[PDB]
């Protein structure tokens, strides 16, 4: 049940982070679950810092919300801000320091592919506004992988390309004209680029719109409540159809509406 973005719910609290390493971080599900996995399985990344490395597992959500992990992974290579994602078994995640996208298989704990992002500016080239080197972002959506960055060629505007989830090509890519660096952050629903107006606001707004499938550019005023002034992650899952974000040590989701 597809359709363009039309309202974002209030942010619901689901867990909120005990010290200052998860003043930033990034959470998600998986929205292509693959065993021994479920829909319900969590995993969460505490980002301050500059060695990153740990992944909190969660089988039930009643874990993630009140528990202790029930597992956790150390990268092999620490990673780069908020911009994450889990897909089909694999954590697809920044190396530091880099332009370069790691898929990681977590089951195995093995690095199935890299691949450089052609041209992507990195650590604090095009950022999102609030900083965080959060150059690069992953992006799962109904029709799978992508990822939202920019180029020199393209002086800062966001740039989206659709990837191949078992090897990291790039299949298309899109330029819009909306300068990365202005807006709080980014998602995919449905093949329409959607921004955050501001990281701080209660009254923020889903502020432009790019639909991949017809070149169009529009501008929306959405409400979106950044409830504790500090957003540094906004995703979208296509499989509970919720925004998942973090802010201000706060792991909050959205509920949304399509037409
Ligand atoms: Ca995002
Ligand atoms: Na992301």
């Amino acid at each position: 049940g597809c359709g363009e973005l039309v309202w974002v719910g209030e942010p619901l609290t689901l867990r909120t982070a005990e010290t200052i390493t998860g003043k930033y971080g990034v959470w998600m599900r998986d929205p292509k679950p693959t065993y021994p996995y479920t829909q319900e399985t969590t995993w969460r990344i505490d980002t301050v810092g500059t060695d990153v490395r740990q992944v909190f597992e969660y089988d039930l959500i009643s874990q993630f919300m009140q528990g202790y992990p029930s597992k956790v992974h150390i990268l092999p290579r620490p990673l780069e801000s908020t911009g994450a994602v889990m897909y089909s078994g694999s954590l697809y995640f920044q190396g530091a320091e880099s332009r370069t996208v790691i898929r990681y298989e977590l089951n195995t704990e093995t690095v199935k592919a890299e691949k450089e992002i052609p041209g992507a500016g990195y650590h604090g080239q095009f950022p999102y506004s609030w900083g965080g080197y959060t150059d690069i972002d992953l992006a799962v959506d109904e029709a799978g992988l992508w990822v939202i960055y920019s180029t020199d060629e393209a002086k800062g505007a966001i740039v989206l390309s659709k990837l191949n989830p078992e090897n990291l090509e790039l299949e298309q890519t899109w330029e819009t004209n909306i300068r990365k660096q202005s807006v709080a952050n980014a998602f995919i629903i449905c093949g329409t680029l959607y921004t955050v107006s501001s990281y701080t606001s209660a009254d923020a707004t889903v502020n432009f719109a790019y639909d991949t499938g017809t070149g169009i550019s529009k501008t929306l005023t959405i409400p979106f409540k950044n409830r504790y002034k500090y957003s540094s992650m906004i995703d979208y899952n296509p499989l509970e159809k919720k925004l998942f974000a973090w802010d201000n040590l706060n792991m909050v989701t959205y509920d949304i509406k399509l037409s």
